[PDB]
């Protein structure tokens, strides 16, 4: 096959995790911490911890500094005020659970290891510390395994409200709460699976889709508009605007991928899904249209990718689907058996 | 309302540690050899030590034990090409390649466990002692196999009084690597969850007659783990049908010598049918993502299963499109 | 490449008219009674006349024939509560209510046919004579049952030389009204399509042992159509297992007296399994909307089946939502 | 149940067919045939033929007059010119088949009985002559059984190009060709099934949806815009405009039902579906949202409606779905068996 390589077992994903195109140690010219050498040590320290991680090892716990904690607290405190009225219902349900089990409070910074075990029990997702920016191919590859790569560093203390870069605050307050949702999780994994062995152009179609959904997504819950995009949750200024008076469009994959992603500017438009079950099924049809010589089936038992290119593997799937339907019948039998319905 | 069973993988630790019997009778050679008894408590102590999320420990290489292991390893091998099912013979060379299965070495459960998880999703955990049939089968529901870390006494390699590492590694593990056998075992586990004790024993008899001692066939081969472990019975078994309702009834004989399965897909669906007859207020669906048990007692839980099955069918459609797309077929 | 079989309901007329035997032997009382022979050719002539899309004709009410019918109708009735499966007893009173099934009347196939189409989708068409097992089973694939319009001679009501209206109406029809029995019969039909002759006969033996003469059971009852027709054998049958592969082998005895089916859902899936063993280059899917046969030999045809099955599952989901919505369950 | 009555067997549909709210005999004040008493006899004649039809009878053949035939010919001739370039691909494939089997030519007018047997073999649909306008409830009820009610009369000969009323030309050239499509057929039946036992407001939501899809629908085939709506096919003036320079919107049920249907005026907007399989699945999700105490399953064997309100009927469906999946496996087995794939 002439197709692009993609990890076919969970252990192979480490290759993706470590292909860092730009390390966190590398600060851009206009960055606030660019002349702060105390800050740089921390960035280098976090990069090193991430580089040391390999599959099968517990996610390392790190002790945050006091100013970092205050920085986290400031972000945590300000965003909390806007969540009751700007966050989606899925976000609201999960967030208190995080306070109880992951130490999600103003004076404490959660550990990825805590969050990972929390996520694995509730939605099957896990987190990995990432040393820096990855190729969209390698990043989305992680999603196929329900693995989210997280930055472990804190934004510069100079201005807590603003960040030009993803940080642990963005990871913890923006992404994690909604990753816990089983339906949101399936939706995320669909984007990942779609990328596997796809062309670069298709990958970046998916990357754009991810950007306007996971990063900046709005969903209508109970007849009202709420935000579920992680970027929106992290940014107070943008979050206000997203749900404010004045441009929203329905989430359609084919239409959405065309748009351009802006880092500095408030986004041109914000897309909407009635539900994550809708987004997952609008993704799984889009995934069919993606060009590749095979389809992919995810085996959660062996944590590997099955390639569906012959009738043998396909029937095997169908046979499985038959047995599972038999279990559905059992449940319906028992339900009639015990409730007379 | 119903007998408690673990609903998360982490809750399974409760099952592993409920050991009815840890303790050797007069017949066993253990009291006779004081040195042997000292080691056994250590292996028992380690099993008690084990907690979920902890890598399986690696034992000290003792050549006397290691020498004993070698005898069993070599002797059983001559028999396998002649008496074992293809699935065994597929997996055994791989065990030699990756889990350091060799005559002079004893495999460490951590190696074996990581091997199984990649191939069929099974993992093994060391068990302190004999478990209730309820708790043992509960592990199977999670594709967790409990193993005995300790090795039999050196006095007689051929004869074994109780299950040992040689039995678990040479009898069970090669078959636990087969995805369909794995699905078959889990069905027995799942069926037991929240069942009446008697239903559980019925299942234990089924398990005994298939997983521990069992045959499949256009030739006849042995797939029973106890058969793989025992040289004499294995010959007898091939020397001069599987229906669960009928099979559960027959008695289990510990010392005296005592079914045919076409394939494991058969044994998995003739098991899943048996599950319906089992008395409980719910059906069970296993969630491999969260490694937990879903209880199907309402329409809400049932629908999400069905919806999931819908999506999986769309993937089947995608595969068929692409197949036509590239081969015109 | 494979033996031709009708792929549309309209093509089935070719099958109906391929009559090997229309013609009475010396043993039959027909030559002896010249009057009886005159009527029979007329019924044979009408069957030949029948074309698809034409309402079944209604015969002249002849009291001699009608009187003969009455004897069979009343005599068999005493036996049925004692010897017939519940499905028969469900349908028979309805036949009395809607198809003018009474002691003094002979039902007209058009009435019977319209009754069956509402309840199980089956229809009946008059057949001129004995058909090839291939063509007869082809009708079953379309849920079309071929019937003999003519009635047995008045000399002896109890004894029947060849199938007649009494046999078709009192033996077959009450069971053709049951949706699951209907699905079961169609499976036999579908399996035969494009099969080798020998596979076809194997199926004919299966059909003979189930549809014509067959029993189901926590009590034992007769569901065979020939059994319902014959007073003596019916008693014998209940007096002092169904596996298709095993069952096809046993010989069919015309004069001498010669399986148990739990339910028809069983007999339908133990039939559909037998279909896989049958040798052909395709599988068959029946399209009830266009009343035609789909041939599954490519991914295109297979996918559309799967997609359809996806939509049907969404309906299942809708039902479950509403069920929770209204009952909180 | 307090729910509105709907036919539960195919024979019960006759009640729906004969509830005519306005007969064809009744001509409106501005109608072109309003003072033509030769025309009125024909309208009354067609109404009478329709009233005489009952289930199980062959659809009566009628002999058309010469001026009617010329009128049909004129419509047939002019519309043929715009089909190669305005019609959808599904329309184009079917139309020649109609010429060969249903006598679809300029000098002949097709008989409903011919068309019905044609449709029944290819997509399971049948036609019924209808005496006049039906309630949207009763009309859609027919679709649930894949039965389309057709007018059998010809528009006034005064002006063949224009008609304020549905006529046999509209039925034959607008509706029938696309009804033959198996996928379009399933789509139509979904609208029908959805209406069964629904509220009046829901019914007219569906009626609006039907209007903007079946009557005035545009579909994108092979990257180009084509018309599949029956109204568009019948009307040359509108058909030109529908695909012309200048307003099109994507077909969404929830959005579409809100719009108003105009008889005289060119429609405000025209909706689009990528395919009929898309429209069917966008309908079947909309059908879930429709309020009723049950779901409906269509039994094509007995031509009746199953009510799914308990676990017994639902399992029975699931069991059926299991067996059909077994057949899928057989096909895949045989395919590997014979082709090694
Ligand atoms: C699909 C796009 N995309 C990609 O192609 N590759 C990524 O590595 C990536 C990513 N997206 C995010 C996470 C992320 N969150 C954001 C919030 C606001 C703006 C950009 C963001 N990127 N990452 C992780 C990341 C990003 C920058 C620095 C460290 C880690
Ligand atoms: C279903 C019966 N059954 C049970 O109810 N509970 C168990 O704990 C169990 C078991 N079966 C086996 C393992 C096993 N392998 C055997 C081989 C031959 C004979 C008996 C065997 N039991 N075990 C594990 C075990 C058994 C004895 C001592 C330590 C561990
Ligand atoms: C599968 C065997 N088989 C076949 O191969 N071809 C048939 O045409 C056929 C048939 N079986 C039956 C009907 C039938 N009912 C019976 C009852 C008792 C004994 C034999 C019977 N055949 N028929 C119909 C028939 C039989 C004889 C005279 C006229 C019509
Ligand atoms: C769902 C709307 N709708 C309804 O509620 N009831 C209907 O009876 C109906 C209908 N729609 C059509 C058929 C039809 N084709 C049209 C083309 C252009 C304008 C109106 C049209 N109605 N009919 C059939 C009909 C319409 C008018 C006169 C005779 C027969
Ligand atoms: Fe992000
Ligand atoms: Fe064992
Ligand atoms: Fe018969
Ligand atoms: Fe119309």
């Amino acid at each position: 096959e002439d197709v692009p390589w993609f990890p076919r077992k969970i252990s192979e994903l480490d290759k993706c995790s470590h292909r860092v195109l730009m390390y966190g140690s590398e600060l851009d010219a206009d960055h606030p911490g660019f002349k702060d050498n105390v800050y740089r040590q921390r960035r280098k320290y976090f990069v090193d911890v991430a580089m040391g991680y390999k599959y099968g090892q517990p996610i390392p716990r790190v002790e945050y500094t006091e100013e970092e904690t205050k920085t986290w607290g400031v972000v945590f405190r300000e965003l909390s005020k806007l969540y009751p009225t700007h966050a989606c219902r899925e976000y609201l349900k999960n967030f208190p659970l995080l306070t109880k089990y992951c130490g999600y409070r103003e004076d404490n910074v959660p550990q990825l290891e805590d969050v990972s075990m929390f996520l694995k029990e509730r939605s099957g997702f896990t987190v990995r510390p990432v040393a820096g920016y990855l190729s969209p191919r390698d990043f989305l590859a992680g999603l196929a395994y329900r693995v989210f790569h997280c930055t472990q560093y804190i934004r510069h203390g100079s201005d807590p409200l603003y960040t030009p870069e993803p940080d642990t605050c963005h990871e913890l307050l923006g992404h994690v709460p909604l990753l816990a949702d089983p339906k949101f999780a399936q939706f995320s994994q669909e984007i990942g699976l779609a990328s596997l062995g796809a062309s670069d152009e298709d990958v970046q179609k998916l990357a754009t889709c991810y950007f306007f959904t996971i990063e900046f997504g709005l969903c209508k819950q109970e007849g009202q508009l709420r935000a579920y995009g992680a970027g929106l949750l992290s940014s107070i200024g943008e979050l206000k605007h997203a749900l404010s008076d004045k441009c929203v469009k329905a989430f359609d994959p084919k239409t959405t991928c065309l748009q351009e992603c802006l880092i500095t500017t408030f986004q041109e438009a914000y897309f909407v899904s009635e539900s994550f079950e809708e987004a997952k099924e609008k993704m799984r049809d889009f995934a069919k249209s993606i060009t590749r010589p095979f389809s992919v089936y995810f085996n959660p038992y062996t944590q590997s990718i099955e390639i569906l290119k012959d009738t043998r593997s396909i029937e095997n799937v169908v046979q499985d689907l038959r047995s599972d339907l038999n279990t559905v019948c059992d449940a319906l039998n028992k339900m009639n058996q015990y409730l007379g319905i």
